[PDB]
């Protein structure tokens, strides 16, 4: 079947694992458990298509050989941490320099916002999205809030390309 390569980053602690968890085994489970990297692959059913997730879960800490592979990426950031906001820069600029390409599908992921705490305003990151040309969408690992409305735009992105 149609398969779609999609890769997540973003800086150590964002809820990249728990993003994807709650996407596969539809559940969250507030615990500390560092990611390698690791590899889910569902078969799903989007809009009427079925198709395979082969989703990297990568490390947020040899990242090349993964993201030259990738079609698609979300690029998470946590509304309560400036700093991971800050380190998307990075690795946007990161996967096009190995991807060779001004225009990967992508997507910007503001996490964790379930949390009272934000840090990181909504249109702070809009603001930024927008520059990029890729959709922002908020998650929260933990109440699923967003999540399959961020990995089914990027499929959706995937599909647009
Ligand atoms: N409140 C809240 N906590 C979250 C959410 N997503 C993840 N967390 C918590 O944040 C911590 C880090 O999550 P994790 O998924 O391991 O982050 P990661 O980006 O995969 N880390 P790593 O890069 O090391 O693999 C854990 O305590 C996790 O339960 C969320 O949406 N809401
Ligand atoms: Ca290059
Ligand atoms: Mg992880």
């Amino acid at each position: 079947m149609t398969e779609y390569k999609l890769v997540v980053v973003g800086a150590g602690g964002v809820g990249k694992s728990a993003l994807t968890i709650q996407l596969i085994q539809n559940h969250f489970v507030d615990e500390y458990d560092p990611t390698i990297e690791d590899s889910y692959r569902k078969q799903v059913v989007i809009d009427g298509e079925t198709c395979l997730l082969d989703i990297l879960d990568t490390a947020g800490q040899m990242r090349d050989q993964y993201m030259r592979t990738g079609e698609g990426f979300l690029c998470v950031f946590a509304i309560n941490n400036t700093k991971s906001f800050e380190d998307i820069h990075q690795y946007r600029e990161q996967i096009k320099r190995v991807k060779d390409s001004d225009d990967v599908p992508m997507v910007l992921v503001g996490n964790k916002c379930d949390l009272a705490a934000r840090t990181v305003e909504s249109r702070q990151a809009q603001d930024l999205a927008r520059s990029f040309g890729i959709p922002y969408i908020e998650t929260s690992a933990k109440t699923r809030q967003g999540v399959e409305d961020a990995f089914y735009t990027l499929v959706r992105e995937i599909r647009q390309h």
